[PDB]
């Protein structure tokens, strides 16, 4: 069959119907019965006394005789009444009396007399809100008054009765709660329980009221106007007037009875508090030291000041975002920079935080003589009016007031005229932050006291079924960069000074390789280009060294002495690196432009057109072999980082693990280690490729360069190059490769040929270079020295001979994109580490370094060969 | 200064010391005072009457005169005693009396007489556990007995007093709770509250006890032994004996008072319940239908059967893993296949689940006439003994018992001898699953009733500070694959039948291209190879079509009619696809082997050695240009999938969005859509590359093939190929390219030359092919037809002429890795979609399709050119 029946709710059963628990449908009560208070059964009508009622819904009651109209408090019986009946027919009598119907024995009386409670003699008694038995009246009443009357000469506020003659806060209190920006609302909680709690804290020593006034100075945002008179003004008044009983432990800010709320009513105690050592613990990371976790505790008081309990902050206290127990607990381990972010809806907050609970966070350590101690943690409130000016949101850490107490959700102090209706404003703590800061020069883990910088939002409530709240939480670690900046400045400076000597030598070499000894204007521009090139390397070295220093001394250290930089330091380092990319790009573009506009020429018979199109095409295919298999390199670098797990060395955590198991917490990435692993895998695989590639292909797979040298020998062609204006390359005449330097007289001759025009002129020069090399120019051969070969220069200037230099190391390889693969290897690394830096994605970083290779690989092969068509035949 | 003081706990203050709330240190009580019950103040010693005590800790009490040794219940006064003193000095008297010290007024009496409560007459009264006032005795006592004595002739169990004569479960109950595998322990809860609840449910109608016995049949695992007599045997006994008052709504399994626990005491009601329509709702996904969420409700009863409330399952009920409001609320969302997994520790469970709460899940819909209804959900318990055999963990859905009630944590029924000490076994529900199954043939969203398959673990507790529990939760959707399997079988079958005609034509062509008309054994192997090749394509087409059909008809549909397959269907599809990869790999290897072992020859002068090394090297560089820029393609395919967001089309969810914002829930991937986007981007970018690449390079960047045809014209070389044994390629003699078919007589001549050996023989054949083409062989030219050009065959057999075929479409391109890039394009796609299928990672999928290209690219260029050295000079 089918199993379905109408949906019925207990709230919708009729007044004469009751809700069944095993049938889930409304059921009529029966005979003169009516629905009970809650609706799961029926209790019958006034005037009817109940006979029998077991644990079932069906009950039997009968109209008892009319001469006894009323019933007892319990509906088992009915008896006569001394006065008129009630609406429920329960035989009341006037305000101040107790309704006696039973006896001492419990037997009935059938008359129901009601007698006055004494309350005015050696034994004090007042009715107990149910009208049954006398109960004792409040001890305050019986003290200040004489027997719980509290007439006009005394004062009755908040439920107590203080004598008029004694001390009493006589002043027109202001029960105003400071709102978001320019609002305020006279909350009922203050206006009812503020004056009473002040006077009870002062006159008697009734501590829970002193705490209940500390909590009113905290729910209102610690705002000490110092000219008006509200919760915190009242707290400071009580503080000032209770100076006879001085201080509690040794803290001048802590009065004997009151709690500890402020750090002082003045605005200079921020550094002297935040910068005092006072913590003997020695935190570490892994080894023989077993202190990796911060031991927090927190004493939690109710609204009325009741001291619930002590408790460790572990397990998710004062972090109101939900997660498993591992992540929450791990947001407290020394080293793991926690960061959490969720989005609560209003209805859940109003259900799970009916009233505020106030905490005072403490940090627990051990003393010298093995006794245990606790330290105090100072909270920067960021919402703290002081003279209607927000002090705690500044930059100068001198104008800071440090409070002591925090809460999470405050759905009480926002209530309007009636204390039981509903808030119109609820106040949530939407940004908590705990910052740990270790003393400057250490060998151990000593730290300053931590700090909690809480900031409270004042969300409105107009739907209570929408307007989710955006709450967060953070724990961030720090240190004082003293040696880092100075040693980087020094190193950088001296490398820059060392780099000036390299650009001068290169510029003077480029000077001596052109027939013009005058530094008119081209020299200065050439020197600036060379200097950009030779300073990009210094910036690159500094950045890789610094990133790798951070990685090595942070991931593997026994007793903590360095902590990674935060955003500011990251930014400084980032600024230091964009410069390296810009300057290296400048050098690469200059080199490519210098390579494209070359002058080349083939001589037919040195040592027809269907032979030169053979060599010319082979040369046009050898101009972009990079000695490093590019694509493979990029893919390998993107592999290690993403699937074997090296990108997990970059987490801001304390463990240099690999492939963190996903019940763990995954700390945020640091953009100063992301540039260390990326730029240490790239160099580690670049070096591999040289040794592997080079050696392997030299032993056995093709070496295209050494083929082209021999290919000319099997087709008796000669290749003639001119690099700048007077420095060239080989001839294949004695084939051997070897550099040539051309005398100024010859370059004059070579340019006078540059005005049927192909064959007519092409053959004029083919009979000239064959007449130049086959012996009034008369070149001569020579050899470089061991000092010239590192200087990249020339000592002897050609002016009458046009000297030739023998070089067996394939010198002509520095123009065809092969012998200058250092720049390419590096320039393809800063591109990867800059796209990785703007958008932190790794696939996007290495799809944009492959895309920039092929564009520049294509530009070289198109404009390069288009040039060669003009400089030679067709 | 420093702010630190010793750490002190209230539990450690001495018996004469009290804990301060504002000083947080132990403080001595004072004069004859002692620590209070809780420790936040002091109440003074016995024999001392308290004078004054306000809300402070300091109190004053004095030793009152010795003639009145005892004090009242309240320590404000002291009075005489009628008997001896107590340990606390509160002047007790014997067991059955009330201690009267006040009066009706509340005045003192100074004698403290104590009087008997009546309890035995027309007004019944018994002391009230504080010894102060008479209060009424239990209604059961006053019913069955006559005035709450309950002597021997009646029975006093669990707190009630049932008459002996009436009905009563007279049988030796067994209070044994079934454990994990072979354990059991006599829990105290059953042995105290089982017989009493049974007898109260039967004799009176006291409903909360009937529920309290349903809960005992549920905490014990519904195990109906049917020969012993324990909680569920007792429930079935009460069910059988209460047949006078029949059934509640219409359900024959639901007795009038008892709850609904079972679906029947027999083992065939599983299909008839799980397969009845009974749900008029029409679920959809996006459009004008506004039913996307399943409307669950659940009535929750306490242990004692109290009916807490109705509530929707949203917000995280019966899923005890912590998460943000959004994931928990998104669990019930028609389409999103939820899957959750966390790991609770014991201490948290024992803190947050002090006692069980029992739910009964219902699904709510709307009737025809706008009234609202609820359906019933059946839970498969999987731990349900039936005759000491586990029925619900089978495969046959006929031997299934379907229960009704579930709970989450049961830390009560495991307790040993004393009910208040501590559990030794706690029972957690560690695997919940909700499975939704839509009726076979629909146009709307009608479904079967859902099902909850809960399975309870019985974790032990030996540390309570370790042994975390591994709990989960799942919601999975399903449908009946009726047309899918038959239509795939049919389609596949007819494509296979169509594919037999292609392998026969190819085999007959390969037959006619060799001079051997006999099918000895090579024909059958060749045909099998061709058939593997031509059937891999059919499998590939079926798989892509099916995956893309699922994607199109599931992501974009208005009123739901298809749901994605689960693991079983996934597996079937996976089995269907590994075949395509294996067969395509076989075809690719065969093609590569056939291409390597080719016969090639260059003729010097047709239309010296420094001219042929020019053409030979150009040909050796044109053999691996693929018409599709491989690397780029792979990278582009790995880009779209990971950074622009196409891998989010593969989520098993209901939205075809892109880049899902991460406050959302991220549903699991389906390995049957992951093969649809991957193999629809690859084809979409492969087609782009052809049109783009081809056209662009034809208009303007090099076309290497058309260069080699002309390069021969500028060096008067001729290229001579032999594909199989008698079918070859061009000559460059009239340069034009055109296929050649060699007569059997000539191939006999060409092989007799194959026995100074280079030049001696090399020139013998160079003077022969020049003597063959320059006119007793006498080739002749002809032309193919429009029918031959699609058949890839020949109609006319060469036996006396060795015919030549003119073909202007560069026919010689089918051996050098260019004109057969279809296989390469596809074979590189199934490699990507198979490595993606074993390990679901995407970077690893496309680092292993780039790595397999270069290995096969290298094998071709090494063994290919090593072959050419033997077949030609040097």
């Amino acid at each position: 069959q089918t199993f379905s029946f109408p949906f019925q709710q207990p709230e919708k059963c009729d007044n004469n119907q009751y809700f069944d628990i095993s049938a889930l449908s409304c059921v009529p009560c029966g005979a003169n019965q009516r629905q009970d208070a809650r609706g799961t059964s029926c209790v019958c009508l006034p005037g009817f006394q109940m006979i029998s009622n077991n644990g079932g819904p069906a009950i039997i009651c009968k109209k008892c005789p009319e001469n006894m109209k009323g019933v007892t408090e319990d509906g088992w019986n009915c008896i006569s009444c001394p006065s008129d009946l009630t609406a429920e027919g329960k035989c009341h009598c006037p305000i101040g009396h107790i309704l006696v119907e039973r006896d001492i024995n419990g037997t009935l009386l059938s008359q129901a007399t009601c007698e006055l409670c004494d309350g005015n003699e050696n034994s004090f008694m007042v009715v107990n809100a149910l009208g049954d038995r006398c109960v004792r009246c409040e001890p305050t009443f019986v003290n200040t008054s004489r027997s719980c009357a509290c007439s006009e000469p005394n004062i009755l506020t908040g439920g107590l009765c203080f004598s008029s003659t004694g001390n009493f806060p006589l002043r027109r209190i202001s029960a105003a709660r400071y709102g978001e920006v320019g609002m305020s609302l006279t909350s009922e909680w203050f206006a009812k329980y503020l004056q009473s709690s002040a006077a009870a804290c002062w006159v008697y020593a009734n501590l829970t009221s002193c705490q209940a006034l500390g909590n009113m100075c905290v729910m209102n945002m610690n705002s000490y106007d110092f000219a008006t008179f509200d919760a915190c003004g009242l707290f400071q008044f009580i503080f000032e007037n209770t100076a006879g009983l001085s201080t509690v432990h040794s803290i001048s800010f802590w009065r004997q009875n009151l709690p500890w709320l402020f750090y002082g009513d003045q605005l200079g105690l921020a550094p002297q508090v935040l910068s005092s050592t006072s913590l003997p613990t020695n935190f570490s990371f892994k080894g023989e030291n077993q202190n990796t976790k911060l031991k927090f505790v927190a004493a939690s008081y109710d609204i009325r000041g009741n001291f619930l309990k002590w408790q460790t902050l572990e397990g998710g206290v004062l972090q109101l975002c939900p997660d498993t127990e591992t992540r929450l607990n791990a947001a407290y381990s020394f080293g793991t920079t926690y960061q959490q972010n969720c989005e609560i809806p209003i209805s859940k907050i109003l259900i799970d935080f009916p009233t505020p609970i106030f905490y005072d966070v403490y940090l627990e350590y051990t003393d010298e003589n093995q006794h245990q101690y606790i330290l105090a943690v100072p909270v920067l409130n960021l919402n703290l009016q002081h003279n209607k000016i927000f002090v705690n949101q500044d930059s100068n850490s001198g104008k800071w007031l440090l409070t002591r107490r925090i809460f999470l959700v405050d759905a009480v102090s926002g209530r309007e005229n009636d204390l039981g209706t509903q808030p119109r404003v609820i106040r949530v703590a939407t940004q908590i932050s705990l910052s740990v800061h270790l003393v400057p020069n250490t060998i151990n883990g000593n730290i300053y006291p931590p700090l909690i910088t809480i900031a409270y939002s004042d969300i409105d409530i107009k739907d209570a079924n929408s307007q989710s709240v955006k709450v967060s939480f953070s724990v961030t670690y720090e240190m004082d960069h003293g040696e880092a900046h100075v040693q980087t400045d020094i190193a950088l400076g001296v490398l820059g000074g060392l780099a000036v000597l390299a650009s001068l030598l290169k510029t003077a070499g480029w000077k001596r390789r052109i027939g013009s000894p005058m530094i008119d204007l081209q020299t200065v521009v050439k020197f600036l280009v060379y200097y950009a090139g030779d300073l990009a390397n210094v910036f690159f070295i500094i950045t890789v060294g610094t990133g790798l220093y951070w990685l090595i001394f942070f991931k593997a250290q026994k007793s903590v002495s360095v902590l990674l930089p935060m955003p500011i330091q990251e930014e400084r380092f980032v600024t230091y690196v964009g410069c390296a990319f810009a300057l290296k790009a400048l050098q690469f573009l200059h080199k490519l432009i210098s390579q494209i506009t070359i002058d080349v020429f083939f001589i037919d018979w040195e040592r027809s057109i269907w032979r030169t199109y053979f060599v010319a095409n082979e040369w046009n295919e050898i101009q972009t072999v990079r000695k490093i298999n590019s694509l493979f390199q990029v893919l390998t670098v993107l592999f290690f980082l993403e699937v074997v797990g090296f990108k997990n060395l970059a987490l801001m955590d304390s463990s240099s693990s690999l492939s963190r198991n996903p019940p763990s917490y995954i700390a945020p990435y640091s953009c100063i280690l992301r540039y260390a692993v990326s730029a240490a895998l790239w160099l580690a695989i670049g070096i591999i490729q040289v040794v592997f590639f080079a050696v392997f292909y030299e032993r056995f797979i093709e070496d295209k360069i050494r083929q082209f040298v021999d290919l000319c020998s099997m087709s008796n062609i000669s290749v003639f190059l001119l690099s700048h204006k007077c420095f060239g390359y080989y001839i294949h005449g004695r084939g051997q490769t070897f550099e040539i330097a051309i005398s100024n007289q010859m370059r004059q001759h070579y340019d006078r040929i540059h005005e049927e025009q192909s064959i007519k002129a092409y053959h004029m020069m083919n009979k000239f270079l064959g007449s130049f090399i086959d012996h009034e120019m008369d070149y001569f051969i020579k050899d470089k020295l061991l000092l010239e070969r590192i200087l990249g220069m020339e000592f002897m200037e050609p002016m009458e001979k046009s000297i030739f230099y023998n070089d067996e190391g394939y010198s002509f390889s520095s123009v065809l994109y092969y012998g200058n693969e250092a720049t390419l290897l590096i320039f393809d690394l800063l591109f990867f580490c800059v796209v990785d830096l703007a958008c932190q994605n790794f696939i996007l970083a290495s799809f944009l370094t492959y895309l920039q290779q092929e564009i520049f690989r294509y530009i070289r092969n198109t404009v390069g060969q288009k040039n060669l068509a003009s400089k030679t035949l067709v």
